[PDB]
């Protein structure tokens, strides 16, 4: 048993709700929250930012000291850093940018990062800003994902339409 309520359950391990990743990273803080990240960290827009402001700027300072260390992510790589006031950790999750021109094949490569985490508060990975078709992502989300995540999708209408044409 987890703290995760509300949520539809889709296969044996992916769970999906209309919630704010925000408000449920701060009513769960759960062990790991996905941000949609770019390979520079750069958190300006779409759920990075949201995230980012969340933390008062100070995943941003973080990510920005990764950088200068380690270096730009690959598209469909990842990193472990601090979930500060809302998870324990954040996983840093680059899915391609169709808005880049970025392969979608990476989608699958990003998806994978999360089987290293036994349970997960997600977005549905390239939708929103990144511009990929969503029910693909969810699609490669049940696909490719066989721990246990919990995909929290704010925009209500496009809820509505992943849970009605879901396979
Ligand atoms: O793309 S979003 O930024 N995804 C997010 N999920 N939780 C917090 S932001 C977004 C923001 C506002 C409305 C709809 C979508």
């Amino acid at each position: 048993v987890n703290s995760f309520s509300g949520y539809l359950k889709l296969t044996d391990n992916v769970y999906i709700k209309n919630a704010d990743i925000v408000e449920e990273a701060k009513k769960v803080k759960p062990t790991v929250v996905v941000n949609a990240a770019n390979v520079y960290l750069k958190h300006g827009g779409g759920v990075a930012g949201a995230l980012n402001k969340a933390t008062n700027n100070a995943m941003q300072v973080e990510s920005d000291d990764y950088i200068a260390t380690n270096g730009p992510l690959k598209v469909g790589g990842s990193c472990v850093l601090s979930g500060h006031n809302l998870a324990k950790h954040c996983l840093h999750v680059v899915g391609p940018n169709v808005n880049k021109g970025e392969d979608i094949q990476l989608l699958k490569s990003a998806y994978e990062n999360f089987n290293q985490h036994e349970v997960l508060l997600a977005p549905l990975l390239s939708a929103g800003i990144f511009g990929a078709d969503p029910i693909h992502s969810l699609r490669v989300c049940v696909d490719t994902v066989r721990t246990n995540v919990y995909l929290a999708v704010f925009d209500k209408n496009l809820y509505d339409k992943l849970v009605s044409s879901f396979l």
